[PDB]
């Protein structure tokens, strides 16, 4: 999940 969110940056 983290990678799925962190992509925003």
């Amino acid at each position: 999940l983290a990678a799925d969110l962190a992509q925003a940056l």
